């Protein structure tokens, strides 16, 4: 009954119908992307309207179409024929990384280039890339891959060990032909291999590990209802699969004795961008935008019992659409469970004689995902405390190159004659606020010190300020840690029982920002990950920083182009995105697999409630 | 046989009789502070002789003396009469924090001060708290404390919610005067109770919770020898006990194949500073140096299973002096035991058909400690990847006052006429390293931003900078989160099989540091607290940042005064001091007892391995 229900088989199934009979999906069609649409803001809405937007592909080179069906209804709501070459490409297809490799074998210019490093070209694989815009004339509104080679020697060989550097080839995808290859020159392949199941590589395993049993013996304190509707520990939500952005959370909201208060309507990642920083010719153009171009959510990984998700595991199994519109499930997709987490309070007091403790716990609400070498995992937890905090788990192989005689200033060395260019992961997290309800403003807040002098004669004295962001031309914000520097969204017309705004607090951890010259192609197309801040009145259109189709966009979209609207921000419908990530210089000790790498961010209470909201966990 | 064994009952009992077998420890004597000496550096040295270090008080206002004694001889080695106005007051004694409210009880102008206000002097409390260096010229070689005033309603309550403000004495506690009164006007006792085991004020306790059981069928994979040497995971380490420092991790080395590794040779946290920000005259004194002047080690609490630690506990019994000299043991003061840390490392592999998953664990090593109205947890945690992390926990009651009427830039509201100063908590972590043996150095690392143009004409490249601290004059340093800032603790002598220095990076918070203005008394006394890093050479009696007696000394002694040396530090026997901290600015949500909030830092592996140091980890 929920309007935030997952998407089911059938309802996959009934597009596929709607789209076939409207003659819309023909053979020479492909779906890039199909995914349910949110309710509009609307408080009154009764009558369900499940509606689904879809991009339609053509193979045989026609233009893209944009279309939104009512299944509901059993009806198109509208197709619109895309320019691709001005509001940018569809999604890479699953289908066309084969392609890549395929056309480069029998292509001349590649054969001759294997054939000079005696490769054999049974042997090849390529790694097929999003590219990006660049100086190429001849790219605009086509639709291109570029192709990066490395050796298998055997078919259980880790061919991440044996790049071949100074190659690079660029592959029209729709009309499939080569329309570059460039030899910069030979470079050895790296030889020695990278099989990190290997006997010969692992030595003898450990036998010392003794096992640790995490068992429910009455089950687990959540309840699931509707599929996908999460109540846990006064906390309220629904738990959704996008097929581009992977899990979403909506309608978080927390049971205050028994008023439900809101407090984020959305959260989700809406972006993530792995920007290279090699200046080599045969890398300077890669930046993988996960989320907008390869769409995260189509290869989330089936997580096993007992090795992905350990405990008392409760599993959801999402359904998304594969290229023809037949209904796809990711068994066990998304892992559920609560973990333990340590001392919540604790005082033991001289005066009243009393001793107290009280244990803490988290919620996890987890997926994992893999695009070629990088596997990434996307924890949200929900605390006993108010506390939401959302962590990535970075692991995975690294990209590697060819580890340049004479040294590099950008490619880590990480075995002989094998590199790893430096790079960073930057991700966008999207939070549709709704603190207490829909008028919510930002505040910035700045620790402030004090001169000693007079009201403050020892010198000891410090505070704080806070600004408030009321239009989105000032609402493009930058960390300072050093100023101890963190974001508050309140509500100004709701407070607490001591007559101040509620508010939760956001907590960065002030990692770097995208690294590129401000004049780059890829710091005009991820903008968003140059600044750490970004308020955006609320639209139903705005939904990724990096616009709809990021694919092959030439820069600009998203993010710079909503703020410039300017819009009144200071107790209204707000959108806070929030840009964070990791700078991977790669070390000896992330090869041949890498340990995972966290980065992530937390909202805190401020206010929000009138003491502290667990007195009443009981002592165990 | 170790020499880095927990004190005995019996080493304890012994050092008692040597001080009163030689004239030390007569009636009038009083142990302030005992605890064992570390081994002189040199590889085995004299055979094994354990040696105490003592200072003693002497109640009677006879100088104090700090005495060094031979155990295993059953000699004193050394004793030294102290000039307390010159080089500090020694550690507060338990007994002297009872002084205060009884001679506070008797003094006419206290009476008054509560007379004014219709308070019962039956029901004040008085928090006893030390004096710090301030205007007061009296007090210069006296053992001054000062107290501030809390009502407690009945025995069992919290007197925390009940501060008197506006009210503050000073008293001798060993001439046994009170030396000063000072009432800056009436304010109003807040009314509220803050008991939060009080069912009116938790209402029903949850019934949701159900149970979490982690147990260990066949036992935990470390073991313990010797009483305190531990080896787990390829980890080994001695665990020792100060009644200062509390725990004190020692020779925490790594077994890569056949050779044991050392990394750390000794790791504790040698200060911690708790400054107020409130500029009014009754808190504007206001700094507790918890390790230095109270002896964290000292107020550890008993842990409970179940409740403070969770799981197959391994539990130590540190053993104190008591202020006679007869030992006292601190049952179940130190948990240790492994956890599940989720993912260690995951692929997923298209082009080998390999899926890939192991799981990460910790080893942990706490213990908490309660002053006053705050309980402090320290925990130590070992990862099978190398991940060498610290964690601080602090939770408790906060420390209040009235909220004035008009409001303040200095103080919280938490409850209706109820404050609550801001503050800081900042710790020093002393890491005397050891990477590969004892030649090391340290590196500070920046991330370099480079500039579109020739050599990198799509504007994509950045870089790194290492500089390396070559004299403790220039390693003094401070964070810089914009640039990534880390610091690399290498050994140029044991080179990777890359030719490439074996080394640790240091990953900071990036917290602010102290906030007060650099000419007050606290900047001068905690001046380690104004910098995030200080780098020096190690010496047998460079013990803590703030030197040896921390109690009522002015600035002169600790860290500034070390560096002043500027001795060579590169590629040398080195000692790495990290400042961190949390800054406080109390919440709602903080009120009437403080869910736990943390900081730390964490070392991690950087080229010191050849390769992944866990691919021998088995599947399970
Ligand atoms: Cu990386
Ligand atoms: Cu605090
Ligand atoms: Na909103
Ligand atoms: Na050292």
């Amino acid at each position: 009954a929920s309007p935030f229900r997952l998407a089911s088989a059938g309802e996959i199934s009934e597009v596929q119908g709607i789209l076939r009979t409207a003659g819309l999906l023909g053979p020479e069609k492909r779906i890039a992307y199909l995914g349910v649409l949110d309710p509009a803001r609307g408080a009154g809405s009764e009558a369900e309207d499940r509606r689904f937007r879809v991009f339609i592909h053509d193979v045989s080179g026609a233009r893209p179409q944009e279309v939104t069906v009512s299944v509901t209804n059993g009806t198109v709501i509208s197709a619109v024929e895309l320019d691709t070459a001005a509001t940018g490409e569809l999604p890479v297809l699953e289908e066309e990384f084969e392609v890549v490799e395929q056309l480069l074998a029998t292509d001349e210019r590649w054969l001759k280039a294997l054939a000079a490093r005696n490769l054999d070209v049974s042997k090849v694989r390529v790694a097929p890339l999003s590219a990006g815009v660049f100086e190429y004339a001849e790219e605009r509104g086509r639709r291109i891959l570029r192709g990066l080679a490395f050796v298998q020697d055997f078919p259980e060989d880790s061919a991440w060990a044996h790049p071949v550097d100074g190659l690079v080839a660029y592959v029209d995808v729709v009309s499939k032909e080569v329309t570059r290859v460039i030899d910069t020159g030979v470079f050895p392949v790296p030889a020695e291999h990278g099989n990190y199941t290997d006997p010969e590589l692992t030595g003898p395993l450990r036998t010392t590990q003794k096992p640790i049993s995490i068992t429910q013996p009455e089950g687990p304190s959540f309840t699931v209802t509707g599929g996908n509707h999460i109540e846990w520990e006064k906390w309220s939500l629904d738990v959704g699969f996008d097929v581009r952005e992977g899990v979403v959370l909506h309608n978080i909201a927390f049971r205050d004795g028994d008023r439900l208060r809101p407090i984020i309507n959305r959260a989700s990642i809406a972006e993530m961008v792995v920007p290279y920083g090699d200046p080599s010719p045969i890398r300077s153009w890669q930046n993988y935008f996960d989320t907008g171009e390869y769409l995260v959510g189509q290869y989330a990984n089936s997580l096993e019992l007992g090795c992905d998700c350990l405990g008392d595991i409760t599993y959801l199994s999402p359904v998304i659409s594969d290229a023809f519109g037949n209904p796809r499930e990711i068994r066990n997709g998304i892992c559920m469970h609560e973990e333990d987490w340590g001392i919540l309070a604790k005082h033991s007091d001289l005066w009243s004689g009393i001793n107290y403790t009280r244990r803490n716990r988290r919620m996890v609400i987890s997926f994992f995902t893999t695009i070629g070498n990088y596997d990434y995992g996307f924890y949200w937890y929900l605390y006993l405390d108010g506390t939401i905090e959302f962590e990535a788990k970075a692991t995975g192989v690294v990209f590697t190159s060819a580890f340049p005689e004479g040294g590099s200033d950008n490619i880590s060395q990480l075995a002989p004659g094998l590199g790893a260019p430096f790079h960073q992961h930057i991700f966008s997290a999207r939070l549709d606020m709704a603190i207490d309800g829909f008028t919510n403003r930002v505040e910035e807040e700045d620790v402030v010190r004090q001169t000693m002098g007079p009201g403050n004669e020892r010198g000891n004295a410090f505070s704080r300020k806070r600004t408030v962001l009321t239009r989105e031309s000032e609402a493009v914000r930058e960390a300072d840690a050093r100023t101890g520097r963190t974001w508050i969204i309140s509500n100004p017309e709701s407070k607490n029982r001591l007559n101040e705004p509620v508010g939760y607090k956001l907590h960065a951890h002030n990692q770097p920002t995208l690294l590129a010259d401000p004049g780059s192609s890829i710091a005009r197309r991820a903008a968003f990950a140059t600044k750490d801040l970004w308020v955006t009145r609320y639209a139903d259109d705005e939904r990724y920083p990096t616009g709809d189709f990021v694919n092959q966009h030439s820069g600009g979209a998203g993010l710079p182009s909503y703020i410039a609207q300017d819009r009144d921000i200071d107790g209204q419908d707000i959108v806070v995105w929030h840009t964070f990530g990791l700078t991977h210089f790669p070390r000896v000790e992330d090869w041949p697999i890498m340990p995972v790498d966290t980065v992530g961010f937390k909202l805190r209470p401020e206010g929000f409630f009138d003491r502290s909201p667990v007195l009443d966990v009981p002592a165990n």
